[PDB]
């Protein structure tokens, strides 16, 4: 995979832009300056092998880049990137990880280290599977954990429930591994929104399959649990894209 | 106004991230370097009094910032910012000016030149102390015209039609003064979408008033014309934020 060109710059520019202009109302600014944020990020993967990472490689970056999150606005999504980010609305309805400083700066970027100077590879990064999961999940799983760990109030998990190959709730999913295990008792309630993609076949129901295994685990973890499938606001959102869908007549 | 802090870095940074990571499948990359774009931009205003600008001050910047726009996707809006952009969907359904290189970069940024070094004022800019309107409209007036001018195929103009105090179509606005006028012969149909806010009064309507003048005007221009009020899709996007609504 050819990595992001001018990572230093893209990173520093997404950081300045965010700093001076992004979720001014919504999120808090971080206290570290962009360059400090760069040393910590860079010191995490540089001069090592590309697959030479584990969950704790970016600890220092996340400690520096972590913002206190707005009460009851936190949202986790799974299998519904657009629907979930379209619904959260830029921090308006909710905040997703990609609205937080770290999610914003590194979202979609490809980077990897190497031992030789410059300290990182700007020509080629190894593919997926090549690396072990924790080297593969070193950055984003750590971002979720840090993010899940900062949630307070009701927490929302929007999920795909019209997929016959991937159940709404899975243990070995970022949610089952990084986000739910990291929810602190500042968290009061896990609200799940099941997404039934218009047109298609309904696979997951609340109070039924893995949404039932999740229901019990959540309460076992002492949080309250609410589940809804295609609530109206998400349905209209979904209809906007497919007006002429039967679910959308009126 | 208090002007943007660290303009050069916000500009250069919004530029680099756009060039390298934004709209990769929606809009082409401009050939000019971001340092060249800054030079052309800075040149337009630095070391002049903030009111010393006219619609040709940024010619160069816009000439360099200009992207070929996808056919039939160009949308112009008025009074319905959030709705139009939500509707457009960051360039997927329609592309707005805020999605192009120049609107993406200077969007929401405030800045002003001054004669004294270093040429621009980071401490304060005029608001109530108003300059002629062409100074006042130097950047965005030119951004709107260069953009209207690169449009091809269908062009959509989303307007608000539930505001007594201000009408849908007025030649006194950007679409009248900058947009519609520069629409080229590559354009073909001007599709109007009137946005009647949920739970408010239909002030404006298609076929009547402003919408009707604007109609003759397009027809004069020799463009096909079209007008819709709260199309389904728009109405659903409205409902999303007001599921509970007579209309929903």
């Amino acid at each position: 995979i050819v990595p992001t060109r001018e990572l230093e710059n893209v990173f520093l520019g997404r950081c300045k832009d965010y700093e001076i202009t992004r979720y001014l109302d919504i999120l808090p600014r971080v206290r570290s300056d962009c360059s400090a944020l760069w040393k910590d990020f860079f010191k995490a993967f540089s001069f090592k092998n590309p697959c030479d990472l584990d969950l704790g490689s970016y600890k220092d970056f996340f400690t520096s880049a972590q913002q206190q999150l707005p009460k009851n606005k936190v949202m986790f999504w799974s299998g519904v990137y657009d629907e979930a980010h379209d619904y959260a609305n830029t921090g308006r309805k909710y905040i997703t990880l990609e609205d937080t400083l770290p999610g914003y700066m590194l979202n979609s970027l490809v980077w990897c280290g190497q031992r030789a100077n410059p300290g990182f590879n700007e020509k080629v990064c190894p593919d997926f599977k090549t690396c072990p999961v924790q080297a593969r999940e070193s950055f984003w799983g750590m971002a979720s954990s840090s993010y899940a760990h900062s949630a307070e109030g009701e927490v929302t998990y929007m999920v795909d429930g019209s997929n016959p190959k991937v159940p709404a709730y899975r243990p070995d999913s970022f949610f089952g591994k990084y986000e739910l295990p990291n929810l602190t008792n500042k968290v009061t309630r896990v609200k799940v929104i099941v997404l039934h993609r218009l047109g298609e076949k309904i696979i997951e129901k609340c109070g039924a399959g893995s949404l039932l295994d999740l229901e019990k685990l959540v309460k076992a973890k002492h949080f309250a649990f609410d589940c809804v499938e295609n609530p109206r606001a998400v349905l209209f959102l979904l209809c906007s894209d497919n007006p002429n869908a039967r679910e959308c007549r009126l």
